[PDB]
């Protein structure tokens, strides 16, 4: 039995209004006061767009969802007002439908995103740990509200350079956090997957978007795109004990008797534990401090008990010059 160390008891303490998702009623606003400008991006569930709010102007993201369940949908959209003016959590500004083809359009707040490929390798040392500072705010904040976002990673990160304004969007997989409960493993994005989800550990929590922002950091200061690149679930594994090394993942079985596949068991090998600084070269020489590595090791753990909470990673002196900068 696995239970969060910090906000256990959220939405145990709040009114069933504030969890009981599937009791919400749609509220729909009016579809003509949008128009597309432009096609952003596309995947699974939505065609993204940038539009404009034709009543005063202003600039919008209108994500057109594909087919999905009433209950699904009903969950972000209630996620989203949980959050709503929460620190860099985007802003789900309306909701409307297509009548005839009853197609739902989710309007949210326009960031000017520069494509993590293109922005991450321009930034600087001061760069990385301002933005990773900002998106730990707003974990903190959904977690200390109950909720786990499951799909951190570049991609659900907006960043609009310039302005040095960061939203955390995409909630589609977000969950309400209840202790004990037993989730669906099929989250976040294989890259950023934890240890929790490829060895089938259901009673996971907050500290599973601890793992995927450590990926996102390793990434950033060690100049890999992504920093663990396995090609399917098995060998997403794989390619995470060859870094911490096959000890460490036993340790992680044994204390929640856990049983991998025997296939998956027979993939894995056997590892050593590889040093961070073995990543380290002259392209991200000027990022990995002992600070930096320090910090990054306190989050990519096995154990999901043991990494950092969003919390305890804000105060890491890895972002005291952040700190100290804000405090004026
Ligand atoms: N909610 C919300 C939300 C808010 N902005 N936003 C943006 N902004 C944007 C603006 C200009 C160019 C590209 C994106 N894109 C996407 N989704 C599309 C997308 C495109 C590229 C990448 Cl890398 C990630 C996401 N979703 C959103």
């Amino acid at each position: 039995m696995s239970k969060a160390r910090v906000y256990a008891d959220v939405n145990v303490l709040r009114p069933k209004e504030y969890w009981d998702y599937e009791a919400l009623t749609v509220q729909w606003g009016e579809q003509d006061d949008y128009e597309v400008v432009r096609k952003v991006g596309r995947g699974k569930y939505s065609e993204v767009f940038e539009g404009i709010n034709v009543n005063n102007n202003e600039k919008c993201i209108i994500k057109i969802l594909k087919p999905v369940k009433k209950k699904k949908i009903k969950r972000e959209i209630k996620i989203l007002q949980n959050l709503c003016g929460g620190p860099n959590i985007v802003k789900l500004l309306d909701i409307v439908r297509d009548q005839h083809s009853k197609t739902p359009s989710l309007i949210f707040e326009y960031v000017n995103n520069t494509d993590f490929k293109v922005l991450y390798p321009t930034l600087t040392d001061y760069d990385i740990r301002y933005y990773i500072y900002e998106l730990l705010k707003a974990l903190d904040y959904c977690h200390s509200q109950g909720i786990m976002h499951r799909d951190v990673k570049p991609h659900n990160v907006m960043i609009d350079h310039e302005l040095r304004k960061l939203r955390l969007i995409d909630w589609g997989l977000a969950e309400f956090y209840h202790p004990g409960k037993e989730y669906n493993v099929r989250v976040a994005s294989r890259y950023f997957k934890g240890p929790e989800l490829l060895v089938d550990l259901q009673d996971y929590d907050y500290s599973l978007d601890m793992w995927s922002l450590g990926c996102m950091f390793a990434g950033m200061i060690f100049r890999k795109e992504p920093f663990f690149y396995g090609h399917d679930n098995h060998d997403q594994l794989v390619k995470i004990a060859k870094v911490l090394g096959t000890d460490g993942l036993n340790a992680y079985l044994n204390k929640y008797r856990i049983e991998l596949d025997p296939q998956l068991e027979a993939l894995v090998g056997r590892h050593s534990r590889k040093p961070w600084l073995k990543f380290m070269n002259a392209d991200n020489q000027h990022l990995v401090s002992p600070e930096a590595i320090d910090f990054l090791d306190k989050l990519l753990r096995y154990d999901h008990q043991e990494r950092l909470t969003a919390l305890e990673a804000m105060t890491h002196p890895y972002f005291q010059q952040v700190r100290a900068a804000e405090n004026s």
